[PDB]
């Protein structure tokens, strides 16, 4: 079972970040033949049904699978979170404020809170900042981690008014490249909320 946890992690890294360094033949849409991946050293211990299990029982739908042809087999991608340049990846462009989700919200942790207040939310390594289109139940909402302590909400219409684009992934995640350096500046911060161990509001600028 942990092997499924290990399979997902190895799948996440290879499909999101390390593929052109691993030799895999990935297209500009982020799709790679699954067999060529399962031929890699770290993947040689897994079966196409193991990967199939991880793809369907995954609650965040991190990976998409496509039939392909028999000469290539199944095509497998990650839906979001890429360090690689995949310009043709399936993304819904949220170009007007009326297409945006009800609320944009990023959940993070105290260790990073002072840097976010002073520099803004950063893409960090990834190509897009990851936001949720809502808060979760007592919930696994995709686009947000599970053990977050504080959540900060984003003013979507104001960011768009300043030419900061937004995108929706095929698994419900909202993405933005930020500004030039990959930062969502603290001006587009509308509201903040501490989540654990008690729901309390947090102050900003
Ligand atoms: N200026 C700043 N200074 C200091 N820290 C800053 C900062 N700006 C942001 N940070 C924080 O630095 C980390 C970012 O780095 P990351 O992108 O890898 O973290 P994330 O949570 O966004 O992860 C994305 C998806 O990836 C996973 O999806 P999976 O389930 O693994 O498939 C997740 O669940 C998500 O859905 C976060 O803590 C940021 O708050």
């Amino acid at each position: 079972q942990d092997r499924d946890v290990q399979l997902s992690k190895a799948l996440s890294y290879a499909l999101r970040h390390g593929a052109l360094k691993l030799g895999l033949p990935m297209g500009a849409d982020g799709f790679v033949p699954l067999g060529t991946l399962l031929q890699l050293p770290q993947f040689r211990g897994f079966s196409a049904e193991d990967v199939q299990r991880v793809v369907d029982t995954n609650r965040k739908q991190r990976f998409a699978l496509q039939l392909g042809d028999p000469s290539t087999g199944l095509l497998i991608r990650a839906n979001q979170g890429h360090s690689l340049q995949v310009p043709k990846l399936e993304l819904m462009p949220l170009e007007t404020p009326q297409a945006l989700p009800p609320m944009l919200v990023h959940g993070t942790f105290w260790k990073h809170w002072p840097s976010i207040l002073l520099k803004g939310l950063s893409c960090q390594g990834r190509t897009h900042i990851h936001l949720a289109p809502g808060l979760p139940g007592d919930g696994i909402i995709s686009g947000m981690r599970s053990h977050c302590e504080i959540a900060v909400f984003i003013d979507g219409p104001l960011a768009l008014a300043d030419g900061i684009p937004f995108f929706r992934s095929a698994n419900g995640v909202i993405l933005t490249p930020g500004n030039t350096d990959g930062f969502l500046l603290p001006k587009y911060f509308k509201e903040a909320l501490q989540l654990r161990p008690t729901r309390k509001p947090l102050s900003l600028a």
